[PDB]
């Protein structure tokens, strides 16, 4: 269940597709927690493409459904993302998932 609540301005067309290597200012952030994950902090904006299952599932939907300058919000369920195993010592097992992201991307 990958729920989008976007902070509007951008085009609205430009969406990404399979074979396009896109760039996004992600932000983590844990439900009723801190921080765990920031792209802002290392500056590096993490080119990745789509179609490879790099990512997890929850971001990897999320993705596609965002555009050129478009900010979502993404809210990730436990299955899609660790829930059963959960990132050791970073993401506890059965967690929530919450991301700020900015697609301004290539391609």
């Amino acid at each position: 269940g990958v729920e989008i609540e976007t902070i509007s301005p951008g085009d609205g067309r430009t969406f990404p597709k399979k074979g396009q290597t896109c760039v996004v200012h992600y932000t983590g952030m844990l439900q009723n927690g801190k921080k765990f994950d920031s792209s802002r902090d290392r500056n590096k904006p993490f080119k990745f493409r789509i179609g490879k299952q790099e990512v997890i599932k929850g971001f990897e939907e999320g993705a596609a459904q965002m555009s050129l300058g478009q900010r979502a919000k993404l809210t990730c369920t436990p299955d899609v993302a660790y829930g059963a195993t959960g990132h050791p010592g970073v993401i506890p097992p059965n967690a929530t998932l919450i991301f700020d992201v900015e697609l301004l991307n290539l391609e």
